[PDB]
C-alpha cells in the first residue's frame, strides 16, 4: 500500500521532474494530497489548465472560505485573497494597473542604472558573487520602491518580511501576522506622508482624498501597497533568479543573447515559459459540479493548476524543454496565469527580467556558476522555488 | 529492484530519522552509496563507532588519497586533510591548543558582552528575529576573531566563505578554491601585520620568527588560521543554532535552565549528545583488512562513522531521544569525535554554547519559534545540518 500522491513533487527549480510528463500523459487531472492533508485535483495539461483558469466557477475568492480544503494556510487576512476583486469593486483597477506598467518616464533608465550599479559592485568585490541576494532581489526591491513611490531605504525592511509572507505552510504562521500588521502600518503611514507623491502610493494617496473614493477603506489602500510590493518583489526576484540559472546553463544561448541583445525579449518569453518559480499549483475552489477531462469535480473541491504542466505540454509547445526563440505561440504560456486573475504586473515583470539580463550579459559576458548545479540549496515549503544563494563567477 | 541505500538520509537537523534506529538494530555496519557514487561502510552503533575512531588503521589522512572512494569532493588541498598531523609534526600542537581554550583572560566576558549586545539589538528591532544569521553565527564569528587575534571587522568576509567551504559536494567546487586562496592570502598578511599580537595568530606570528620553527612553512601557518577560523565558526555557529531549536521545542527544559542556570553546562552536554549538526558520517579509509562487527572491511575501503548513530544508541544512552541532565555517562558522547582526531576546540565550543544560551534565556525567557517547525529550510549538500533562517519571537 502506498499513500495518495503528495504535492508538491520537488522544490528544485532547475529541472522539471520526469513525473510531470508521466502524469500529464496518464492522468492530466488526478487526485493528490496537499501539505495540509487536504485532497485536491492536480491539473497538468495545457488544455485542462486553461479550462480551469478561464472558468470563474473555479473560484480564487472561495479558496479562503472557512472549512475549505486547503493547499496551505493563509498568510494574509481571508478577505485579502480577493484583493484584485476588492480593488476593482473600489473603482481602483485602472489606476493601479497604470501605476505598475514599465512605461513611466525614467523607469527603465532607473532599472538599467540600478542593475549596472549592483553589477559594478559585484565586479569590484570580485568572484564569487551571489546573483540572488546581491543582484536579482535587490533589483526587484529597488524597482518596487520606485514603482510604489516609497523611499529606497525602506525596501530592505519590507523585503525581509517575504521569506515568511510567501511561505507555503500546513499551519498558520505567527510571524506572518506580525510582519503583515507592521507592513500595513508602514503603508498607512505612507498614505499620510506628504513627501510621497509619485508612483502607486502617491496616486493612491491622492485618490484616497478624492470624493469619488471617500468610502473606500483605509485598510484597502494600505493593503494594496503591501500586496503589490510583496507579490511584485517575490515574483520578479524569484523569476529573474531562476531565469539566470537557465541562461547560465546554456552558454550557447548566453552567447547569442550577448551578441544579439535584440533577441532578449524573445529569450525572456521562453525563460518565462520554462520557469519553475511557482512552487505549487494555482489554487481554485469549485463552486459547482464541473467536468474537467475524465473527472467530474464536485462543488467545494480544491483544484490545483500546475503551471509547468501547461508550459511543458508537448501538445502545445513541441520540444517543451528547449528554449526556441522562433516559436509560433511564444506568449501563449501560463507563466502569468490566465483569465480573470491574469497577472497585472506582467509587463513590469518582463521588463525587470529583460533589463536585468541585458545588463548582466554586458557586464559579465563570461558568467557561469561557481559551484556545481546540485550544490544550490532550494528553499522548501515556500510559494516560490528559489536557490538560497546563486554563486557565480565571470 | 532498489538501489543501494544512499547517504545522507536527511538534511533535517530537528529530528533523527526512524531509519537510523532500524539500521543500528539490524545492521550496525552496512554498505551505502555516497553522493559521489562511491560505496562505503556506514557504522551506526556506539560500540562500532568507537572501535573505528580509536583504530588509526582507519585513517583520516588517507581519505585524501588520489583514487580513493570518496564521501565527497575535497574543498581544501589534499595535504590539509592531515592538518592536525601537520601541526603536530611542526611542533605547534601545544601552542595551538592553548590559544583556543576558553581560558584566556577576558574571553568569557567578551562572549557574554557580545551575546548580550546581539540580543539587545534583536529586542530593539522587535520580533521576529533570526537566531542563526543575527545571533548564533555572529556570536561564533566574533568569538573566533577574538580567539585568533584578528580584527572583528574582518570576520564577515571570512564568514562568507563558509557556505561554500563546508559544502558536501559530489564534485570539486571552483568557488571553494577562489575563497581558499583568498583567505590564505589574508592569513599570510595577518602573520606579517605588526598590529596582530594577541590570540592564535599573534602567537603563530611570534613562533614563525623563532629559531625552533624556522623550517615550518609559511603555508602551514596561514593554513592554521583559515582552518581554525572556518572549522570553529561553522561548528560552533551550527551547533548553537540547532541546540537552540532543541531547547525552544522543550519549554519545560527552557524554563528549568532559565530558573537554574547552573544546570546549563549539563544541558549543553545533552544538547551536544543529541545534536544532528554533522550532516555526514566522519570519513576514514581502511589501511588494512579489519573486522568491524560482522564485516571484514578491506584495505582501501571507505568507512563513515555516523555520530548520531552512536549518540542515540539506547545500549549506551537509555531513552536516547530524551534530554536527561543526570545521566551517569554525560560527556561520553561522540559529538566531538573520539581518538586521534578528537576535537581540539571542544572546551571553546562548550563555552560558546553555554554562554550564548545563558544570555538568550536571561534576555528572552519567553523565546519560541515564530513559524511552525516544518517551515525551517534545511541546508542541503553541506557538511552541517542547519536551518537557513531561525525565526523566533519572545
Ligand atoms: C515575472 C514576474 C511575475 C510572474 C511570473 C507572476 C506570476 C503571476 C501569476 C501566475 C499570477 C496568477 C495567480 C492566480 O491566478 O492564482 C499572478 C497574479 C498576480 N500578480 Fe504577478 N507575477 C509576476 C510579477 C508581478 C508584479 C511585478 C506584480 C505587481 C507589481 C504582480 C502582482 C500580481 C497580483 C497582485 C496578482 C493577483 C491577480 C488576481 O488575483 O487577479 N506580479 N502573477
Ligand atoms: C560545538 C562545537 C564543535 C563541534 C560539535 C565539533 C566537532 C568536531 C568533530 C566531530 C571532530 C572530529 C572530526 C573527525 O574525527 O573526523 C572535530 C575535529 C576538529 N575540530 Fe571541532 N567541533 C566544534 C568546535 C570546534 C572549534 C571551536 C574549533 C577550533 C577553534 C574546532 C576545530 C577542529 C579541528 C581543527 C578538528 C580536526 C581534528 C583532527 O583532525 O585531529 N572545532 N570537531
Amino acid at each position: 500500500a502506498t499513500v495518495l500522491l503528495e504535492v508538491p513533487f520537488s522544490a528544485r527549480g532547475d529541472r522539471i521532474p520526469d513525473a510531470v510528463a508521466e502524469l500529464r500523459t496518464r492522468e492530466p487531472i488526478r487526485k493528490v494530497r496537499t501539505i495540509t492533508g487536504a485532497e485536491a485535483w492536480l491539473v497538468s495539461s495545457y488544455a485542462l489548465c486553461t479550462q480551469v483558469l478561464e472558468d470563474r466557477r473555479f473560484s480564487m475568492k472561495e479558496t479562503a472560505a472557512a472549512g475549505a480544503p486547503r493547499l496551505n494556510a493563509l498568510t494574509v487576512p481571508p478577505e485579502v485573497v480577493n484583493n484584485m476583486g476588492n480593488i476593482a469593486d473600489a473603482g481602483l483597477r485602472k489606476a493601479v494597473m497604470k501605476a505598475i506598467t514599465p512605461k513611466a518616464p525614467g523607469l527603465e533608465q532607473f532599472l538599467r542604472d540600478t542593475a549596472n550599479s549592483l553589477l559594478d559592485n559585484l565586479i569590484t568585490e570580485g568572484a564569487p558573487a551571489d546573483l540572488r541576494n546581491d543582484f536579482a532581489d535587490p533589483l526587484a526591491t529597488a524597482l518596487h520602491c520606485k514603482v510604489l513611490g516609497i523611499p529606497q531605504e525602506d525596501g530592505p525592511k519590507l523585503f525581509r518580511s517575504l521569506s515568511i509572507a510567501f511561505m507555503s505552510s500546513a499551519d498558520p504562521i505567527p510571524a506572518a501576522k506580525i510582519n503583515w500588521d507592521r507592513d500595513i502600518e508602514y503603508m498607512a503611514g505612507i498614505l499620510e506622508n506628504p513627501n510621497i507623491t509619485t508612483g502607486l502610493m502617491g496616486e493612491l494617496s491622492r485618490l484616497r482624498k478624492d470624493p469619488a473614493y471617500s468610502h473606500v477603506s483605509d485598510e484597502l489602500f494600505a493593503t494594496i501597497g503591501v500586496t503589490f510590493f510583496g507579490g511584485g518583489v517575490i515574483s520578479t526576484g524569484s523569476f529573474l533568479t531562476t531565469a539566470l540559472i537557465s541562461l547560465i546553463q546554456r552558454p550557447q544561448l548566453r552567447n547569442l543573447l550577448h551578441e544579439k541583445p535584440e533577441l532578449i525579449p524573445a529569450g525572456v518569453e521562453e525563460l518565462l515559459r520554462i520557469n519553475l518559480s511557482f512552487a505549487d499549483g494555482l489554487p481554485r475552489l469549485a463552486t459547482a459540479d464541473i467536468q474537467v477531462g475524465d473527472v467530474l469535480v464536485r462543488k467545494g473541491e480544491l483544484v490545483l493548476v500546475l503551471l509547468e504542466g501547461a508550459n511543458f505540454d508537448p501538445e502545445h509547445f513541441p520540444n517543451p524543454g528547449s528554449i526556441e526563440l522562433d516559436r509560433p505561440n511564444p506568449t501563449s504560456h501560463l507563466a502569468f496565469g490566465r483569465g480573470q486573475h491574469f497577472c497585472p504586473g506582467s509587463a513590469l515583470g518582463r521588463r525587470h527580467a529583460q533589463i536585468g539580463i541585458e545588463a548582466l550579459l554586458k557586464k559579465m559576458p563570461g558568467v557561469d556558476l561557481a559551484v556545481p548545479i546540485d550544490q544550490l540549496v532550494w528553499r522548501t515549503r515556500f510559494q516560490r522555488r528559489i536557490p538560497e544563494r546563486l554563486p557565480v563567477l565571470w
